[PDB]
């Protein structure tokens, strides 16, 4: 029984996600997440190997299981009449790389390459288990305040990896590819690049580069904030027009600008506490 094992406090947000309480789990106090979704409203459904009906990011959180903390952990979920229930990993102290951005304004190289780094090491780790979040950008990213780890969250939008197009989406739009805005097409690994280059200059300037959709299109890209030849590079790249222009996981990696990475619990004594 839900309501039993654990106990709920105040609602931490809602919206196309669905409603978030924070919670604790009344067996040994851990603090969680409770993150309730309408069946009305689920994008995308997938099955388990049994043969139930469930939400994809049921599915999609269970195939990225191991002791990586880059991906926020599924620690348990319950079906009602007419709603999933999930119960998820949650830091304490948190907060949403978003709100971070919000108040500290544009972030120092040092500290975006830190994230940005613990960013792709989580996207390669969801890859690599077949997985695709399709979503990825500031609100959907957790930064444990502590130990300078980030999480990536809500994979209420994403789906199983596969090598052929996408031609479905629901994941947030000045985010989306210039090929999925002008022809609802979309591979997954160049998407996610493209996604990756709009949270970097979120990370650097303060805020996103594009609003409409012909300036995503035409993906001309102005700095408004000051940032290094070298990120404005690594940037620019992630944000080819050509899908097959953008950088792999891997190049992006091996950039220049990514050299030198400081680790998490150091980047939270020199940036966070
Ligand atoms: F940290 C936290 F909140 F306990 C937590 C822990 C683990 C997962 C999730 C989670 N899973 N999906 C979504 C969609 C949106 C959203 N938005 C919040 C983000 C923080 C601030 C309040 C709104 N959280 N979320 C949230």
């Amino acid at each position: 029984p839900l309501e039993s094992q654990y106990q709920v406090g105040p609602l931490l947000g809602s919206g196309g996600f669905g409603s978030v309480y924070s919670g604790i789990r009344v067996s040994d106090n851990l603090p969680v997440a409770i993150k309730h979704v309408e069946k009305d409203r689920i994008s995308d459904w997938g099955e388990l190997p049994n043969g139930t009906r469930v939400p994809m990011e049921v599915v999609l959180l269970k195939k990225v299981s191991s002791g990586f903390s880059g991906v926020i952990r599924l620690l348990d979920w319950f079906e009602r009449p007419d709603s999933f229930v999930l119960i998820l990993e949650r830091p304490e102290p948190v907060q949403d790389l978003f709100d971070f951005i919000t108040e500290r304004g544009a972030l120092q190289e040092e500290l975006a390459r830190s994230f940005f780094w613990q960013v792709l090491e989580a996207v390669r780790h969801c890859h690599n288990c077949g997985v695709l979040h399709r979503d990825i950008k500031d609100e959907n990213i957790l930064i444990d305040l502590n130990r300078g780890e980030l999480k990536l969250i809500d994979f209420g939008s994403g789906a199983l990896l596969k090598d052929t197009v996408y031609t479905d989406f629901d994941g947030t739009r000045v985010y989306s590819p210039p090929e999925w805005i002008r022809y609802h097409r979309y591979h997954g690994r160049s998407a996610a690049v493209w996604s990756l280059g709009i949270l970097l200059y979120d990370m650097v300037c303060g805020d996103i580069p594009f609003e409409h959709d012909e300036e995503i299109i035409r993906g001309q890209v102005f700095f408004r904030q000051r940032v290094s030849s070298e990120c404005q590079h690594l940037i620019r790249w992630c944000l080819a027009l050509r899908p097959s222009d953008r950088p792999t996981f891997e190049e992006i990696q091996n950039h220049p600008w990514m050299q030198d990475v400081l680790l998490p619990q150091e980047t939270a004594e020199i940036h966070l506490h």
